[PDB]
């Protein structure tokens, strides 16, 4: 039960956002939810979305994770507006569609470092700031993909970013363990999201999952949300630096 | 919420049993619980224990996992007495204290194969039978230790048994995925159990955990129970073939 | 260069044996080679094989790894006949074709424990004895398959055995590190061997390898032999407890 | 035997450089060696070093891996001066000593992205260019550390860079498998190098290695070189996307 719990959810873009699947679940558990977005234009569509939730007031903040300030300030503000929080969900990442199509060896330096910045570092600084709002401790969860652990056809630069992220988690988990903050990640299966749109051979994989994954099916944002809850809750106390695959156990086969 | 859910808990020896830490948690969630023991003499002490739970009736069955029958029959009987179940918790293992003290290379063939039998195979056959009581599917969880993934001083033969077990889980998870049965494992941190008694230097490790583990503390049977619940519940739907470390994130460091 | 080096090669059944691919390579490096076989009937075919090698004398010993003695004695004898050795190659394993076809959950206890015995334990005892012939230290290598790390369709019980083996290596590596003995394993790609014959969907995999493996091709006994040499030689000094995938990098993808 | 083989060695700073330990070994095998350095001032000290090798002519090129051009041009030039090559050794990495001392969560964005750039991306672009000099294929090897796989006290940001690198390898290995180029990495144990100087907790670890590592000792640049040779040679044909721990098997314990 998540009453008296307040979580920050970063990275909602639409009803298909994975971070939304999470929100639904948390909301359904009576958690007070706070949200962050990148561009203004999103914000309206956003508020439109919230209405499907039993959130008394809508607490929306605009943070683009590339700006040290937008993050530092953004959080401080939340600290002022809602006080302390219990945890953060991090559903943010980016890469140039080019660098995902081209051969990986052709990947550009900007494209590379960019993905590293948004998809991995963001977590570090976010944690550092969120820490300030979790005096008695709390839980942080980030979203990764199997391509962080293996070379996945076409995932290219994003793969390396995820790999980087998955390590980020461990180092954070260690750094903040003492401050009683748990840091874990969810390796999600492929899901039909905004960003999932436009990727080559996506549909192929979804099918290969059904055909090969132990559960012979695919996963959804809710299932992720559920695991997310486990992780954000005291249920997963004692679990830190872990990466949980919510992917029909596709990770376990070969 | 675990009303209308019925789980079989194997491997309770006492109040310090990990499997007991699990039971408490499940009971506290309104699950109907069934138990199994190896020797009669335990059974009394056992009933004595249950009394701390809000279990209407006590359903205790005697199964030594070395006997193909005791298992086949034991389960069938449960099927008759309680009908279908939602899952099974497997907290069973054994190894000869000799083989854990001696150099690993000196390990005897019996000692070796014995541990494999009780600590790993047991799961396989248990799953096969439990399957019959989970028509609409369900969840199976086994308990492993970090020593299944790395050579841990002194864990010796038990290490290899766990390794074996952790693979057992994956192969099972794959085999029974279609039948909608999830199979996962919990890599527990060191806990003061009956069997934990008598192990060389154990106390050293417990301390090293506190000193090195991200959370700078140790874990208990409850924390495991909690994760166990996550895994046994529909919360962990979409998670199969996974090994979750409930160990203060000690698994993540080096 | 492998003159003045003497290695024991266990598990040759024919010209297609992986252990043979190894032998060729070692022989080609001037190593003195010793061999072991299970049944008499093999021995003749064996001697027939050796003739393709520049081995002055043929040193063949009969050891079935299920017999504690055949191993203890077998080695002692070698110790008497050839004195000290530099290392051992272990290309032995077994499982019942039944248990590989049936669902994994249906696996029989004998079938299970049998595979564990031959495919994993064998190593332990072999090491213990070979140790006696390597006073200044040496190198031991065993052969595993990817299915020890992931649930591979149909590998079933053999998978778990390999998993067990891969751990055996680590625990041995640790145990004998001080005695300056390195213990490592080769995760080989699928190769057309005697035992490879009769397995379901084998041909499928070989193709999937070519199509998906980074090298877009398959591997042979020689390539393994080559890596084997690296491992058995002082080249791989400082490497112990490692598992090297000679599989066109298939292990690295997903 | 490495006659008729030409390899590019990047990242020599002094006689203690790991890349130097490699060079010695390769030179000792009759390989034609090409070198790269970052700053001019190094170059002299460098030529001074070469003299210890049986290299007919010294082929030294200046490439700082942060410049897309210095790399593109640098290689093209080599292509003109020495024609085609057989492979590349990558012994380059950097991170700000600050970010390694501070808590990881405090890591600055520049510091972070910088390490990613030099320590990981560099490989990608280097590969892309070196590819052009390896028409019939070849082998690329990079140097990583255990902290890429686990949170290692103090390794902080460099850890994440290595993690990133280890993924880079896999994705490259896959991308260039078809062009018959193998890409692998060496996870080296701690070694007393120029850069190793100034790290906190260094001497401690070196000792913990001796005390805990299976081989109960430490490793040197040569041992690495040796494995490097295995990897760069046709010996490791069939091995790609692999990470080999040359660390006295410390990786295997816990
Ligand atoms: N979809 C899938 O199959 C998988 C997804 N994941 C991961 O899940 C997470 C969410 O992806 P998903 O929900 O699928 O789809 P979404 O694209 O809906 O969510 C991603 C969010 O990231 C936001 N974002 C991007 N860059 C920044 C930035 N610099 N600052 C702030 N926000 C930013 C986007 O905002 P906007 O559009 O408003 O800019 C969007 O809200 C990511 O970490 C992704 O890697 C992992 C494995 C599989
Ligand atoms: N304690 C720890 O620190 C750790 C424990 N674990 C694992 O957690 C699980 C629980 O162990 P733990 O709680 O430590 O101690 P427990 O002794 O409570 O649990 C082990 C149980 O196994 C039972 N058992 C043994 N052999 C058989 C058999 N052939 N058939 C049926 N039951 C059998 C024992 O019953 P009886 O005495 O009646 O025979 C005992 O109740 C085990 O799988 C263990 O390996 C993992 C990591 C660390
Ligand atoms: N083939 C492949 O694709 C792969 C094979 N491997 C591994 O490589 C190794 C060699 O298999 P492979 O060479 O392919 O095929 P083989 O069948 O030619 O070799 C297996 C060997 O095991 C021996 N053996 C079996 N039981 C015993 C025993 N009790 N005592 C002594 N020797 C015994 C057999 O001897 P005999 O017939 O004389 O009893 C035979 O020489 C095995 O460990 C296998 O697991 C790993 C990955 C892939
Ligand atoms: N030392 C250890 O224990 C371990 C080291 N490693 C790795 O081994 C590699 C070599 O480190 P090591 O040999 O230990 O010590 P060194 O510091 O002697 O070598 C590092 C070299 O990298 C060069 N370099 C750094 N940045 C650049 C750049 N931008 N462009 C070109 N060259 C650059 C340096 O050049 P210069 O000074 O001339 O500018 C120097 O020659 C690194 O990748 C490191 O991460 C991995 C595991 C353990
Ligand atoms: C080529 C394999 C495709 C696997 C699909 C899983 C997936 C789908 C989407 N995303 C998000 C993503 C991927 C690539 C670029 C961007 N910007 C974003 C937000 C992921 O990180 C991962
Ligand atoms: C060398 C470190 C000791 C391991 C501490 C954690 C632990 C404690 C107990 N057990 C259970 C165990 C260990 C040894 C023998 C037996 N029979 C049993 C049931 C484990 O598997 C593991
Ligand atoms: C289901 C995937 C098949 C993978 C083939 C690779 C392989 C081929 C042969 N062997 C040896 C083997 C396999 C099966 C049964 C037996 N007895 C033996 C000795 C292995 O352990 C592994
Ligand atoms: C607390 C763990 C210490 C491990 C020392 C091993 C090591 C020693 C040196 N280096 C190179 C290094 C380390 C730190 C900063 C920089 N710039 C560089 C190039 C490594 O990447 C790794």
């Amino acid at each position: 039960n998540l009453e008296n719990k307040t979580y920050v959810i970063m990275g909602i873009a639409n009803k298909r956002s994975i971070a939304f699947g999470v929100a639904k679940v948390l909301d359904q558990l009576g958690a007070k939810l706070v949200f962050t977005y990148r561009k203004e234009r999103s914000r309206k569509e956003l508020e439109k979305l919230l209405e499907q939730l039993n959130q008394p007031e809508a607490h929306l903040y605009q943070i683009d994770v590339q700006s040290d300030e937008e993050v530092i300030n953004g959080f401080e503000q939340i600290g002022k507006d809602v006080g302390n929080i219990d945890g953060v969900y991090h559903s943010i990442a980016f890469a140039n569609m080019e660098d995902l199509r081209g051969r990986f060896s052709e990947t550009s330096r900007e494209g590379f470092l960019l993905a590293q910045d948004i998809s991995s570092y963001s977590l570090t600084i976010v944690a550092h700031e969120a820490k300030k709002l979790m005096p008695e401790g709390g839980s942080i969860v980030a979203t990764t993909y199997l391509g962080g652990e293996f070379a996945v056809q076409n995932y290219n630069v994003m793969g390396v970013a995820k790999a980087s992220l998955e390590a980020n988690v461990k180092y954070l988990a260690l750094d903040l363990g003492p401050d009683n903050i748990r840091v874990n990640a969810i390796s999600a299966g492929p899901i039909r999201t905004l960003s999932a749109k436009g990727v080559g051979g996506f549909n192929t994989i979804l099918k290969e999952i059904e055909e090969r994954a132990p559960l012979k099916r695919n996963v959804d944002q809710v299932e992720v949300g559920k695991t997310a809850a486990y992780l954000l809750s005291d249920l997963s106390s004692g679990v830190t630096g872990e990466n949980i695959h919510v992917d029909s156990g596709f990770h376990a086969i070969k």
